[PDB]
């Protein structure tokens, strides 16, 4: 048999100069585990690589320092565009083989954003605490550890795919022909999970056949939202801008907008505080602030780092990824994001999101 | 062979108090020429039909008295809404058929929106001059007349599927079995022009097989749009409010945006001013605003009585209809809209449209 949620349970960074508090397993005390209880590998994926940056990203680093001199074989990937610190990452680690990632050398416009560990195909953490000293220490974040050997495999799949897309030589960042000969293989989807849990994939480009895009299953569970749809993301502003030219994207401003007028779902938005210089952000915040009065509508803004991706509906379905809903993620940028609709591991999801929408650090959309 | 344009040239209502000045043909003088060359019968269909309203329209409206009093059969469509001038339309002329008509009486929410004329299946006329005394005289209007015989019998076509629903017994609005025996035929559409000139139709549940959707059309000129964007509609705020329930619908007004943003199309709008009570307008003005600033966008308001439906693109496709873009219309309205890729044609009503646009009218968008 097996177990409900897939063995699965919250991690989160709450800084001390927050008022966030919770009993869930914490970013630092989940990194430290998986190192720990290693004794294969330790793959590791992020954006940009830099834990020296604060105290308790030194230890996780020294921790796999210690753990890579054992004999673990430690593969650490990151994009292209963090390689500014790999020349101080290398020196303080020999044995730990990084490897630069562009996941895109057609337009250079997709990212490495994929947010995840995973050790000995039985123990994975996922979420948007990236490998740096803020998301462990200073930053707040919110993933999801699990001990079980069959989700940690599927997400080890995850990593095959992206560790392929390496800056060296001829391989799937380079050739067309050794991209296309690329086992791309999930054992669980929206239509086959395992204890209530699966992973969604992105972008398009990378899925193949059997994986389901995080962009069609993110608008399905929106468009089918009866109750309420929590969002605790970074913004929801539908414009983004790549390079020096803007990027028009509503998709998930759409079907958000779609459940609270057509469908009078209950919904509360909890993003970041925008710049009062960029028009797009504030034509979107008083275009949400006419929908909170007459809607059922409630919107409030924070001003703390805080990599949270959070999606919660009906309080039947969660969504934790990495990625920010927007355009330019969702369309471009190669990552993988948690889904599960276990009733016990929704409500402790609801439980936080209740806990950082009635915050300080939270004041209410005033325009 | 066929003549390029179909015969058609515009016709449009100037009041005397408005400062707008065309060599066309009026919508006064358009009417005339249908019911003095008629000889078989004249079809009229509108949403209200009240021509006693002005004195030009009265005039209309006797022209087409002294029209039934000589065997001309004159058969009138309304809407079972514009019902309450009924016992005055026959009391003054009970040799004129006139037929209320429920294109939805599964919801009763889709009204009769198709406003043109058809005579003898040689002359028509088409646009947003509805039979009333004020888009005669008083209400600006654009239109388009033709005495081309097979575009006339196509819109004649477009007359027996919106006849066939008439309040009374059982029929195309009453019955299943009735409605589906309707020839809903069309000779010309998107993928068969006829000098340049196709009907497009709505709403979906009427097209049939043959006949194209009028959303989809327009949608695929505004996604297609390389150059400029010209539109003057009543307004396109994505949000309707049907009932006492708002319902949202952004779709025309999001392939316009990805015009602006995305490939930088030129796009110009003249809708009307807005209610300042109205939430939904002043978070959509305030959407537009800022989209002038940073792209290639102007947006001007006017307050006089004006009907027009007009959109141009690329100075290579125009479209004139009676609906205006939004929800409510092109999802459950009845109407039919004309389209025209004849280049001498498409200059006229470019020709129409920069003399509305610096009208003294037209004040620019202030917030």
């Amino acid at each position: 048999s097996v177990p409900a949620g897939a063995k699965c349970r919250l991690v989160e960074t709450l800084p001390e100069n927050m008022d966030f508090r919770s009993d869930h397993l914490t970013t630092f005390e989940c990194f430290n585990e998986i190192i720990t209880l290693a004794k294969k590998y330790i793959y590791i994926a992020s954006f940009c690589c830099n834990p020296l940056s604060t105290t308790r990203g030194a230890l996780i680093f020294d921790k796999l320092k210690e753990a890579s001199e054992k004999g673990i074989k430690i593969i650490v990937l990151l994009d292209e565009r963090g390689k500014r610190n790999l020349g101080e990452l290398q020196s303080h680690c020999p044995d730990i083989n990084f490897i630069t990632v562009n996941i895109d050398k057609k337009n250079n416009v997709g990212l490495l954003l994929g947010c995840f560990w995973v050790s000995d195909d039985e123990r994975c953490y996922v979420g948007n605490a990236s490998f740096t000293g803020g998301s462990i220490h200073t930053i707040k974040t919110l993933g999801v550890y699990s001990d079980y050997p069959p989700l940690a495999t599927d997400l080890r799949r995850r990593f095959d795919t992206f560790k392929a897309f390496n800056s060296a030589k001829n391989s799937a960042a380079n050739l067309a022909s050794a991209a296309a000969a690329l086992p791309v293989s999930t054992a669980y989807h929206i239509k086959n999970p395992i204890g209530g849990v699966f992973f969604t994939d992105s972008p398009e480009h990378l899925l193949g056949y059997s994986r389901d895009l995080d962009t069609d299953v993110v608008i399905d569970k929106l468009k089918s939202a009866k109750t309420s749809i929590d969002i605790e993301h970074l913004a929801i502003v539908p414009t983004t801008r790549v390079d020096g030219n803007s990027y028009y994207w509503p998709d998930i401003y759409n079907s958000i907008i779609e459940a609270a007028i057509n469908r009078g779902v209950k919904i509360r938005l909890l993003v970041c505080n925008w710049d009062k210089n960029d028009v797009y952000s504030m034509a979107t915040a008083r275009s949400l602030d006419a929908l909170c009065v007459q809607n059922d509508l409630s919107v409030k803004v924070f001003t703390i780092q805080n990599n949270t991706k959070l999606l919660i509906v009906d309080d039947e379905y969660v969504h934790i990824t990495s990625a920010n809903f927007d355009g330019t993620h969702y369309q471009n940028h190669g990552f993988v994001s948690f889904n599960s609709i276990d009733k016990q591991l929704v409500s402790e999801a609801k439980k936080i999101f209740e806990r950082d929408w009635v915050s300080s650090h939270s004041k209410s959309l005033k325009i």
